[PDB]
C-alpha cells in the first residue's frame, strides 16, 4: 500500500502510505547476574584436565575484577537530549543502601519480579544467569571432590558454556565503556527480550509491535552497566517505548531543479530542503530531517522524537502547492547547476543538467530512456537502474502505483537579474521578500 | 611514483601518482546453508554428555527458530541512492513459489553452481554449510542408536564447531536487523570469498584486484538475509565489482587562506571548496568531495562512484590558474581568522593568523621552523610533527617527492571595503560579479 | 562539584567544573605473537581425536596465511593523520634486522624495551607464545603416540590457545589492518595495564590511564604490521594525556527569537560557539563537535586533533556577548522554530510559535508550561521536558544551576535591517552589515 507522487514543478516526490511507530519515550529494567566470590585459589598440579579448569576459574575471576575496575537538510535545526539519561538515572538509584538487597530478595524464588525502588518507581528485575549457584553448589563440590582434579571432561565444558556469556557480557562493556547499543543478544537473549516486553505496562499493540521487530528493539535500545555489590551484577537495559503507532507517514525526496540555459553559469537553481519523514502524531506533524536515521521494515517507519520537529499540519500543503499562503515553504538557492540522481521509494528523480549524459535502463534491453536537461522522474516499473555522469543508480523494486504530477519548474517564474543565489535557509515567502527589496531598490533608483 | 605540489597562491595541495579502483556497480550471489528441521527432542534424561547433546541442539533449534521471527565541503551535492537495493531486488526473486528449489537442485552435487532464476538473471549460488545431512545422516543416527546416550565427547565437540557458524550468523543478522556491511567471516569465509571472486564474470585483472584486496571487498559489500524456507537458510552477497581501474587519480587538500594584519577584525578569508579525489573515468572525472569514503590501500584509491559528482576534466585546471576562464572553481569567503593545520599525503599545510604560535618540527631536532602569519606549508622529508596552536600533528612518512609552487596569495587581489564574505557555496567568477554588481552601485551614486 | 548559569540574554548556559585529560600525543607500542610454520601435517584422518586436532591445526594455519595475504563550527578545524605516527613505527619494522632486534629481546622475557634503528625507543611485549606450544608440547605430543591423541584434554588446550589468533585474524580481515577501540583479543586487560604501568609518563599520567583503561581503548588504534620470520608483530597506538586537571566547561546554545504573533515577522539568533572549552598552556582548547569527547563522572577526555586554539578571552562570550575584545560568533536566521537543549544540569527550552512545551516532574506531571521565548529549567524538581512531540529526558546528575536574568539579546536588533541568513556571522559582522544597509538607506533620504 505504498504510492508516490513526482512534483515535476518542485522537482520533488512524495511516498505516501506508511506506518508510524515513534519512539516518544523509554523504558529502563533491571538485568542482573548472579555471581559468586572466589576467595582461595589453591589448585596446583600440572594435569591436562586440572589445568583447564584452573584456567577457566581464572577467566571467571578476571572478567568479575575487570568489571570493578570498569566502575572505579535542516538537520541543524534540531535540538539536542541526553539519550541515557533516563536509563542512567535509574542506574544511580541502584547504588543507594539496601537498593541491591531489594532487587536480590525479589528475585530469590523467581527470575522475574517487579521491585518497587526507593524513590517510588517500579522497575523488572530479571535475573538471567545464576553463577553463584552453579559455581557455590554443583562446580566447587565437583572440583574440590578430587584434589583440584576433574575425571569428566563434561563438567569443565558445561563450566565454560555457563562462564562464556558473562565473559562475552564483560568483553562488549570493556570496548563499549559501560554503555552499548544496539543491545546484543549476550545482553539479553532473544527469549527473555520477549518475556520483557509481555511483561511490560505496555497495549497489547504495542506489545504486538515490538515483539514482531525485536531486531529494530534492540537497535533502538541502551544496555547500561550499574554495579557489581553483594553478590550480584545488574545492568540496566534502556528499551524504548513506541508511543504512537499506526499514523500514516510520508517520505519527501528533494532534487536540484535548475535552469536550462545554454550559457555555462547563466544557470539558476532551486532545491526543496524539507527533505525527510513526516509522521502525523497528536494533531501536528513530527518531522524527521535526517531520514538515514529511521529505519523501515517493509511498510513501517520506526523513527525517533529526540530527532523531530514539530510542524503544523499544514506543511504536507508544500506538495500540493509550493506557493500556498497558508505555510512558508523551505528551499535553498544557488547558481551551481550539477547533475544527480535521487532513488526514491518507487522511482528515480534525475536532475540532468550541462553536457552530462542521463539515462535509464532495463535488465532486458538496456537504455530505455534518455533525460533531457531539467528535473525529470522515471518509475521502478520498466526501469531497473538510472545512471547520471559515470554513476549507476540502482533502482528499489518495491511494487506500487507512481503517479507524475505534471507541472511547469517553479524556476521559471524568477527572473535571473535579481535572484539571490546565496540563500541555504530561506523560503518562498524570505526569497520573494529579497527580490522585491532588490527590485524596489532598482526601480527607485531609475525614478531618479 | 607518487608526488604532491603546494601551491602558495591557493593554500592547497595536490598529491599525484594515485592509481583507481572505482566501484562502479554490484554483483549479487546467493549463499545458501542447509538447515534440517528437527521436530522435537524427545530424549529427556540426566547424563553428562547427553545433557550437551540436548543443550547443544536447543541452541541449534532456537536459531533456526530466531532466524524464522527475523524474516516475518561540497558533499551535500551528492544525491541520494538505495544502497542494497540490488540485492534486496535479488532476494525478493528468491521469494518466487519454486524458486528455492531451482536453487537447492542445482546445490545437490556440488557446493557452487549458477543459477538462472525466473526473471531470467543468472546469479552464482554457494552452499557454504550442510548442517541438514550432518544432522540427519551422521548425528541423529548416532544419537538414536543409544537411547540418546552418547560413549564418544568427541561427538559433541564436532557438533558444536559446525552449528558454530550457524549460531554466529544469527547473531549477526540478529542485531542487524538483515542486513550487515562489512561482509563478517561467519557470512562469508576468506576461502569462500575467493573462490566467488574467482567464478565472477569479470576480468582477470578484476579477478586480480579483488583477490589481493579481499579485505577492502569485505568493507564494500552488504550481507543481505533472504529465506530460511524449507530445508535452506539462503542470503545474498552484494559484492562491488570494479568497473574503472588504473585510472589517474588525484587528492586535493586546500585550507583557509587569510589576510595578516595586524587589527583583528579588518581581516579577509578564503577557502578553496573543492578538496577530495578527482579520478579520471570514461573521459570525464569523478570527483569525491567526502574523503572519508575513499579507502587508499598503498597506492589504489577504493571509492563508490555513488559518493561522486561527474565534472568536466577542465577542473584540474583550478590547480593552474584558479582564474582560468574556463572553469568556475569553488571557493568560499569568511571573515573567520582561525588558526589550523591540514596533513597532506606527503607533508602539511598550515594555517597561522593572529597570535598563534606554529611550528614544525623534528625527532632529532626539536622545533626547526616557526611559521609567520599567513597559509606555509612543509615537506615531510625532515620534519615528523607540525604544532598549530595546542595540537600536534603528526607527518605521514610515506615516501615521495614534494613541490612547493611558489605564487602570491590570491586573498590580495580583493579589495575588503566591497568583499562579500558570507558565501557558502559560491565561485571565482560569483565573487568577481557580485564585487562588479556592488561596486558599480557606488560608483553609480558617485556620479550624482 | 558541578555548577551551571544559564545565560537568559542570549539562550545559552555553561557547565563548568569539569576536569581536563586532553589527549594531546601517542605512544607506540610494539606487541608481537610468536608463530611457528609447520611444513608437512602427513597424518591421517581416521582416529576421532587426530581429526580434531588435525582440522584445529588446518584452522591455525589458514590464520596465518590469511593475514599473510593481507600484506556548529566543527568545518573550522582541519584534517590530520590519525595514525601517521604508528604507523611510521609499522614502516620502520619493515627494515633489514629490525624485526630479530624484537625477537631476540623477547627471547628470555614477554616484556621488553627496545631501541629502533632510527634513535626511537619502543615499548615490545610478547602476548602470545603459538610457536613454542605447538614446536615444543603439541607436536612431541603428537608423534610419539603413533600420530594420535588420546587425551581430549590435549585439543581443547590447543583449541583456546589458538582461538585468539583466531579472533585477531577476523578482526583485521575486517577492518582492513587498522582496528578501533583497541579490543580485549588484540591487548588483554591485564597487558594494557601493564604497558601503561611500564610507559614512560607520570605517575599522575598512569593513575589516569589506568583508572580509565575503557577510554584508553576508545582512544586507541591497532595498526596490523608484519608478518615476517616466526613472528607476527602489530603496533598498539597509545594516547598520552599532556595535559590533565585543567578547568573545562561545556557551552549548550539555543535559538533565541523574537515572539510576535505574526507568523513570519519574527528574527532568531544562536551561539554558534557551542561545545567543550579547556583551559591548557595558557589559551583555550576549543571542541565544536562534542561527542567526540567523553565524560567519565567531571572528567573530559577530548583530542587536541578535534580543537581549535583560542585565546582566553573567549570566556567573555559568557559575560558580556558585545565585548570588544573578541568577537562573538553567531548565526542569524527567521526560522522561529521550537526545540529543546538538555545540558549538564538542565534544560534549555526554546519554545515559539503556538508549539506547546511543559517540565513534567515524576510524581506530579506538568509542573511548568513555558511562555514563547527562551527559558530554562533547573533539574531540581524537574525529571523530564516536552517540546511539542518530544519527550526530552533531563540529567540527574547533581550540582547547583544558577539562573541569570536578562533581556533577551534578539531585542536590540532592528527586523529591517536584520541579516537572516548568517551561519558564520559575529556580533561585529552583523553590526557593520547594519551600519552598511542603514547608511544605505540615509543615501537615498539626503537625496
Ligand atoms: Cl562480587
Ligand atoms: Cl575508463
Amino acid at each position: 500500500n505504498i504510492t508516490e507522487e513526482f512534483y515535476q514543478s518542485t522537482c520533488s516526490a512524495v511516498s505516501k502510505g506508511y506506518l508510524s511507530a515513534l519512539r516518544t519515550g523509554w523504558y529502563t529494567s533491571v538485568i542482573t547476574i548472579e555471581l559468586s566470590n572466589i576467595k582461595e585459589n589453591k589448585c596446583n598440579g600440572t594435569d591436562a584436565k586440572v589445568k583447564l579448569i584452573k584456567q577457566e576459574l581464572d577467566k571467571y575471576k578476571n572478567a568479575v575484577t575487570e568489571l570493578q575496575l570498569l566502575m572505579q537538510f535542516l538537520g541543524f535545526l534540531l535540538g539536542v537530549g541526553s539519550a541515557i539519561a533516563s536509563g542512567v538515572a535509574v542506574c544511580k538509584v541502584l547504588h543507594l543502601e539496601g537498593e541491591v538487597n531489594k532487587i536480590k530478595s525479589a528475585l530469590l524464588s523467581t527470575n522475574k519480579a517487579v521491585v518497587s525502588l526507593s524513590n517510588g518507581v517500579s522497575v523488572l528485575t530479571f535475573k538471567v544467569l545464576d553463577l553463584k549457584n552453579y559455581i557455590d553448589k554443583q562446580l566447587l563440590p565437583i572440583l574440590n571432590k578430587q584434589s583440584c582434579s576433574i575425571s569428566n571432561i563434561e563438567t569443565v565444558i558445561e563450566f565454560q558454556q555457563k562462564n562464556n556469556r558473562l565473559l562475552e557480557i564483560t568483553r562488549e562493556f570493556s570496548v563499549n565503556a559501560g554503555v552499548t547499543t544496539p543491545v546484543s543478544t549476550y545482553m539479553l537473549t532473544n527469549s527473555e527480550l520477549l518475556s520483557l516486553i509481555n511483561d511490560m505496562p505496555i497495549t497489547n499493540d504495542q506489545k504486538k509491535l515490538m515483539s514482531n521487530n525485536v531486531q529494530i528493539v534492540r537497535q533502538q535500545s541502551y544496555s547500561i552497566m550499574c554495579i557489581i555489590k553483594e553478590e550480584v551484577l545488574a545492568y540496566v537495559v534502556q528499551l524504548p517505548l513506541y508511543g504512537v503507532i499506526d499514523t500514516p507517514c510520508w517520505k519527501l525526496h528533494t532534487s536540484p531543479l535548475c535552469t536550462t540555459n545554454t550559457k555555462e553559469g547563466s544557470n539558476i537553481c532551486l532545491t526543496r530542503t524539507d527533505r525527510g519523514w513526516y509522521c502525523d502524531n497528536a494533531g501536528s506533524v513530527s518531522f524527521f530531517p535526517q531520514a538515514e536515521t529511521c529505519k523501515v521494515q517493509s511498510n513501517r517507519v520506526f523513527c525517533d522524537t529526540m530527532n523531530s520537529l514539530t510542524l503544523p499540519s499544514e506543511v504536507n500543503l508544500c506538495n500540493v502547492d509550493i506557493f500556498n499562503p497558508k505555510y512558508d515553504c523551505k528551499i535553498m538557492t544557488s547558481k551551481t547547476d550539477v547533475s544527480s540522481s535521487v532513488i526514491t521509494s518507487l522511482g528515480a528523480i534525475v536532475s540532468c543538467y550541462g553536457k552530462t549524459k542521463c539515462t535509464a535502463s532495463n535488465k532486458n534491453r538496456g537504455i530505455i530512456k534518455t533525460f533531457s536537461n531539467g528535473c525529470d522522474y522515471v518509475s521502478n516499473k520498466g526501469v531497473d537502474t538510472v545512471s547520471v555522469g559515470n554513476t549507476l543508480y540502482y533502482v528499489n523494486k518495491q511494487e506500487g502505483k507512481s503517479l507524475y504530477v505534471k507541472g511547469e519548474p517553479i524556476i521559471n517564474f524568477y527572473d535571473p537579474l535579481v535572484f539571490p543565489s546565496d540563500e541555504f535557509d530561506a523560503s518562498i515567502s524570505q526569497v520573494n521578500e529579497k527580490i522585491n527589496q532588490s527590485l524596489a531598490f532598482i526601480r527607485k533608483s531609475d525614478e531618479l
